[PDB]
């Protein structure tokens, strides 16, 4: 599936990402914009084997499981499969765990790079939410 702008905040909100550990729900659709470009159904083989899976391209190297990364995690106790599902719940789920690791959305690289001091406010402008 892929999200339009305001019905992934929509979405993300129902879920409870907003401001969850202190991230404004704008943080959460600019990650998930600069991600997937909001297509839950997007994947990216990392150079490590890795893979990244989702909205917020979530990585088997801890977080899912998908049977082709050697030495990995799976703490999110999921199929990376299920990070691909048109429902979100799956990937906000695992999203809380991570950003609840220590790092807070700095895990996202693209966050840190492309929404990190932003005008984050302007990804929910004009949502009925
Ligand atoms: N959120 C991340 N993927 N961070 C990268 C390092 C993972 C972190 N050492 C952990 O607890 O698994
Ligand atoms: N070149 C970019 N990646 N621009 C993204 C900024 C989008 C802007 N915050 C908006 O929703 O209207
Ligand atoms: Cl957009
Ligand atoms: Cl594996
Ligand atoms: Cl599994
Ligand atoms: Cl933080």
């Amino acid at each position: 599936k892929v999200f339009g702008r305001c019905e992934l905040a929509a979405a993300m909100k129902r879920h409870g990402l907003d401001n969850y550990r202190g991230y404004s729900l704008g943080n959460w659709v600019c990650a998930a914009k600069f991600e997937s470009n909001f297509n839950t159904q997007a994947t990216n083989r990392n150079t490590d084997g890795s893979t990244d899976y989702g909205i917020l391209q979530i990585n088997s190297r801890w977080w899912c499981n998908d049977g082709r990364t050697p030495g990995s995690r799976n703490l999110c106790n999921i199929p990376c499969s299920a990070l691909l599902s048109s429902d979100i719940t799956a990937s906000v789920n695992c999203a809380k765990k991570i950003v609840s690791d220590g790092n807070g959305m700095n895990a996202w690289v693209a966050w840190r790079n492309r929404c990190k001091g932003t005008d984050v406010q302007a990804w929910i402008r004009g949502c009925r939410l």
